[PDB]
């Protein structure tokens, strides 16, 4: 159900943190996962989901095909959009019930509206132990190298990538603090 990588034009189109990209209705989710079964070697998985929100696609695949007893999980998501209010509520409840799953979420953009419900979704996710962060240069470069058919070309950042990170990280710390 998860793709191995996305097309380079699709990456630059959906993971931009500029205002133009706020019209993008699709939500892309790249993930890395360390699977840590007790007294076994660690195994790794990675892949890509697109929106059933991309979040629900990941959790449905995770729960049905991956989750197993006596196993801890270290999961990182790289998302084009931050989780919508309902999205965030599902993930928050999932994590409350699976303490063996640890989740870090890095997002390219926050939300289309600065609604109270979206803020509370993130706070609630953060409350249940998820780490919520904005994607910076290093995270976009990681995704380019690992989740995109980059064809061996270096990542080329877009104008304003770093300025917009500062603005988003500022907004996010005000939500979470």
């Amino acid at each position: 159900n998860p793709m191995e990588a996305m097309d380079p034009h699709i990456f630059y189109f959906h993971f931009k943190n500029l205002r133009k990209a706020y019209g993008r209705n699709e939500s892309w989710l790249c993930f890395t996962m360390e699977v840590v079964k007790h007294h076994s070697p660690v195994s790794w998985k990675r892949g890509v989901f697109r929106n059933r929100h991309a979040e629900r696609c990941f959790l449905s695949w995770f729960a049905d095909d991956i989750l197993s007893p006596n196993t801890n999980y270290e999961v990182t998501w790289y998302t084009s959009w931050s989780p919508c209010p309902e999205c965030a509520g599902e993930v928050a409840e999932f994590l409350a019930r699976h303490s063996n799953v640890n989740l870090t979420i890095k997002t390219a953009r926050l939300y289309y509206f600065d609604d109270t419900d979206y803020q509370e979704g993130l706070r609630s996710l953060s409350q249940e132990g998820a780490s919520v962060e904005i994607m910076g240069y290093k995270d976009f470069k990681y995704c380019w190298e690992n989740f995109v058919y980059n064809d061996d070309e270096p990542f080329k950042p877009w104008d304003g990538l770093d300025y917009n990170f500062l603005d988003l990280d500022s907004k996010l710390q005000e939500i979470l603090e």
